[PDB]
């Protein structure tokens, strides 16, 4: 069904996350964590306090798809177990910063060809696939985008609802 998913997304905020590679999304799916640059980290921490759910929608650059979406379960924190992210050649791991805990809502992919009818008012009404890492997606567009993903029958949203 879609009813618990709609409940989780009600009055949520949504952010596009762009990963340079599949490896970091695979790590995020295995470990329930994400890290971003400080500019986006500050935005996500503000949003986490502001809304009942903050949803990250992931897309690997050049893949032509989204790889799934997840809900922040924490603000960012330092000092945890290190994550061996793959970073650009010139970048150190400290340039990233804190680690957000996330609960996956859908680990399945959605090709950009399926979201061509959705535009993001917060990015000049460009197709929702277009945007920089951290771009906020307006509520209606983000909700409709999440509802386009194939159902992930491995997920039980019961425990996520209780965290809200
Ligand atoms: C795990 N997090 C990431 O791989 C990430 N998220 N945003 C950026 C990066 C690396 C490159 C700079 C911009």
């Amino acid at each position: 069904g879609t009813s618990k998913l709609k409940y989780v997304l009600q009055d949520a905020r949504f952010f596009l996350i762009k990963s340079n590679n599949h490896e970091n999304v695979s790590l995020a799916k295995a470990k329930g964590v994400w890290s971003t640059l400080p500019v986006n980290e500050k935005k996500l921490n503000l949003a986490f306090r502001s809304a009942r759910s903050v949803i990250l929608i992931f897309s690997v650059r050049e893949s032509g798809k989204f790889q799934g979406f997840a809900r922040l379960s924490s603000e960012s924190h330092h000092g945890g177990s290190p994550i061996h992210w793959v970073l650009p050649a010139g970048m150190s791991a400290k340039m990233l910063g804190g680690v957000f805990k996330i609960d996956w809502i859908c680990r399945r992919e959605l090709p950009f060809t399926k979201s061509a009818h959705l535009t993001n008012p917060w990015n000049e009404h460009k197709p929702v696939k277009i945007g920089r890492d951290g771009q906020e997606i307006e509520l209606e567009c983000g909700t409709q985008l999440c509802l386009l993903f194939p159902p992930d029958e491995s997920i039980d949203l019961y425990q996520v609802i209780h965290k809200m």
